[PDB]
């Protein structure tokens, strides 16, 4: 596997608490302008997990597993920011208090990190039970690849995505490769470390893939995500994970955590059949 | 049974805790212009549950069982909107901890949800406590009756109401057919997934039976619920479930909670002299 | 001649506001079917629709005609919508409108807005936030000769200008249409019709039998009474009320009407005519 | 002629705000370079860029033409952002230039400015909290020969004079630019096109296939629905909008543009032209 | 003539405060040697102190000369520290002084303060509290021949009277002194130098080799450089500031000084001179 700092990283708690199930409105707007009435996001969400399809459900927005929302609002940014994809994620409070999950993914604008526990762990859970995430990964750099950033990845987890470097190049797994124009809510975020953004597809066939499940790694073509989120450039590429469900506003959809952006130079996604994040939990 | 989108529903963690009895004034108003000193709606209610007659009560808006509001403001509408009667619900503080219940009903405005423990509970319980629904039905169709819109009800609930797709239509048994010019406080409210509206009937025998009790299933002719609360329209027909006592002001009575709305066309309810939800939890 | 009221008894006091803005919770309004629109609302100087336009036909929802008045702050709600009466004399107190005079044309519980109409010169000089007087004066009110058919929200000058006729102990009310119990909905339950407004649900004046319904119009609610809180059903109620805002797009909800008189039917007898309406008498 | 509208029926209302002031969040500005910049940004009285400006060349990031005027308090922002139409008078109603009347050229989402021109001899007069009142008028408007054609965000009497022409069944759009949907950004997502802008995420005119963009300048958003909520990818839809603020010198970001028209390609012909500016008719 | 720079591409912006009142946290001033005095401070309208009086000799403590100005709110503080740049134009818009216009002589950071000269007259009629509106130009300000000295904080009008001269691409700056790293204290450190001032710590004008240093004053801070944060020592780097409040009394403290240009010492040539001072020019 590639050369990393990652000796150099500081690893450091995160608090947050479970989050609960939020609603703005009981009513949902959907593309074609009617209302439907549908769980949305936060929670336990008993029925949904990392390895699931993100699409199929009747619900918009749903987070698999566990929400994990700041104390209050000045402890959002460091939440967000500094809690990477396969995380090791602690009960601290109630009945589950001991056990142990991994991060699986995080949304922004409610700016929830979202957590998998073992399925045994799930019905001894309270909202508001208090949750310690051990961050680390912010600060990686692939130390032989300078032009390729990554983000947002426990660095051990990183190691079993099967990415391979060849030749100065990085190949990388992806179920699936997405075009700019699939991209939307969310472009124009200050920092790709600190929130997800939407593939609105409607469907997973629009992205010419018969499923697209929660835990995917993708790749978004033409979009460099080194500061901000979603800046169009021709040959930028984007590697990104899958990390909330289908939605059903415009401009909406299954979001995407960035893990790697760079050139297409530099990083060549590779189509398999599965590249799913779960299979490593 | 009939074909329903059951298994793409997503199951929530809704919170909340035991509320208080609450009362805004120690008169209550009625009708005639008189006031009278007694209790309302809200807390751990020892003698009244789902069962009893909605009438006869020296009370107002009494809520059977215990009424469980939200932690804060912004938790109300998820939890008066994803709860469903039937949801199963846990004791998550104090000294019944552990012990399970069902949702009987909601009550909008003060936005309490209604839930049934057994007796033995009740005794343990303490204003405060908090409380865990595991909610789950909102966003269920009937697959083949797209015009038909059930809401706020527990699937494995709804399967055991004696509901039956015959002779081209969906027949549902009820205690009484409720007319439109019955129906008061509640009508316009923004969602009938959220909220319950009044039957404004001051006497059983005002609706044509000798009882009306909590639990019971009823009809309301010539309404539909299918958005907002209480469009009058002729030939619409909606279902629901009584979920709170008689009242003593002008334009109230039991409130009802709508699980099913469309077209005479499509919905038969059947007027028998038992159709009440505590047979079934 | 008029009948016989404890007028001189009543008490005449300052009901203060100021000019409320245009109000939205949502740029969405959800109707019936289940589909959203972007349309006004409620608030503000509406410019285009007064007292005496339809109800219906406008691209908007509950939309209040003239200037809405709203209370500085929360406890200063329940006098304002109480007290304030259909006909009241409004004076604005602050802006370049300053001295202009109007009259109270109904008032709109939830928000909690009182209308009021000036003249059309006014209105381009108003702002929201200017202070609003308001003479508050008629609750209270009875007729002395028919104890049990009370009277409500109407000033004691324009309630004897409605054309309202005592004969053989009987009181004859000219309405433009009487409205079953099932046409109305929301402000039912309504701790107090002294406060608020309720809605005739109908989407169109053909659900009501006629051809057009108009701001101001006065309407006889069947099979309702209104003596203390709002939208009674009684087989023999029957109520008198003032249409107050526009047709509205979502379930349950349609122009607004503050009730004036309520009773029995062998009591008070509406007269269904060609014109009843409160723009003719201000 | 014109096009078929139901405009008559739409209602005009007071929709107020007050001046901006300038505002910053941090004294940086981030690049998409991943460097830090302090310049100005949006709010206040911009005194030297107005509608008919290019939106790129200042040493500047989000700015704001002319007068930016935001609501008196949170709950007033939602209908300040809807209700207010591009084209609308606006009328200073406090301080040193009171009675002077301008027109929105645009506004903008997240701080939710509703932007303003008013002529230069008055900007000097005008003071950060002077009153502000909308004379909001326009959304509603229906094309009522053209019903899958939606229409927004527009004074009816400024839509009229766009130079769009109704010939055998289509409409004929005049347009500076025509966009793909991948250079569009930040806002794709909103909740409502109703109330908000989105941003074509080009650092430079020729990004687009031209030489400038112009604050003011119509534009067509090709493969983007935004009937409802903003930046619906669909193969075939296509959107006008005008571009109401600067480009910006973060990711994601630029000009601003508020949708005014939404449908199918099949029935909106954009047509591009040396020029489409709104200033032209303000 | 002058350097060719960016300017016709800068944003000009109405940045608003209002008049401070004198602050003071305690009755006490602590000095560095641990004695406490009850004197003076910062804020208000200072009457008998202004631009181009001494630093020194003031029984006060962090003098403000002429009139602070404050944000209205605390959102409103980033905006009024980093946009105002010293010379800018200032108009009093409120109170007896209405209309009076005066200039920028400085900032300063952590209370936040804009400060501003008017002529002795209006002084007088001025009070805490009355609108001020800042005409903020000159953040983004380039220096086109010369990429590697940033400018900042300063009127681009005021800067070409300074009397700095290219000549042979070198940057020559008339400077009062010449200050050493080690001389700099409170401030270093700031996230900014757009937005706040940082302290000379000589506690008097002997400590920096001159016999008076006057509020006004330009000098050269040696080995620090200022580009984006404030007051990193690097060994040939130089910055050049105005000295923008009085002396303290306090460790650590001592007049400020706001940074206006910063780079290497081949480029920034300072020429110690008998008087500079922006007071001669406003
Ligand atoms: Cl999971
Ligand atoms: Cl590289
Ligand atoms: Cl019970
Ligand atoms: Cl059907
Ligand atoms: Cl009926
Ligand atoms: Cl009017
Ligand atoms: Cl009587
Ligand atoms: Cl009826
Ligand atoms: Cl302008
Ligand atoms: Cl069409
Ligand atoms: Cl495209
Ligand atoms: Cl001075
Ligand atoms: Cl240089
Ligand atoms: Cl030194």
């Amino acid at each position: 596997h590639m050369r990393t700092n990652k000796d150099r990283l500081v690893r450091i708690s995160v608090v947050g608490e479970i989050a609960p199930a939020k609603m703005r409105s009981p009513y949902s707007v959907t593309t074609e302008g009617t209302v439907r009435v549908i769980p949305v996001l936060g929670g336990i969400t008993y029925n949904v997990k990392v390895g699931d399809s993100a699409y199929g459900w009747a619900g918009d927005h749903v987070e698999p597993g566990v929400s994990v929302m700041a104390r209050r609002k000045e402890e959002e940014i460091p939440l967000m920011t500094l809690s990477c994809i396969g995380n090791e994620v602690i009960v601290m409070s109630g009945d589950a208090k001991g056990s142990r999950g991994f991060v699986t993914g995080k949304h922004g604008g409610v700016n929830h990190v979202l957590v998998h526990f073992e399925e045994e762990v799930l019905g001894k859970l309270m909202v508001g039970d208090k949750i310690l995430i051990k961050a680390w990964g912010q600060g990686l750099k692939l130390l032989d690849h300078p032009d390729v950033k990554v983000m947002n990845i426990d660095p051990d987890l990183f190691e079993k995505l099967g990415i391979q470097e060849k030749n100065g190049k990085i190949h990388v797994p992806v179920v699936a490769k997405i075009p700019a124009h699939m991209m939307g809510s969310g472009i124009g975020a200050s920092s790709s470390a600190s929130t997800d953004y939407d593939i609105m597809a409607s469907n997973p066939e629009d992205l010419g893939v018969a499923d697209l499940k929660l835990g995917d790694i993708v790749a978004i073509q033409d979009h460099d995500n080194s500061y901000g989120v979603g800046k169009y450039r021709k040959g930028a590429v984007s590697i990104g994970v899958v990390v909330h469900s289908a939605c059903v506003s415009a401009g909406h959809g299954p979001g995407v955590v960035v893990i790697m952006t760079g050139d297409e130079s530099k990083i060549l996604p590779e189509e398999v059949e599965r590249a799913n994040i779960s299979d490593y939990l």
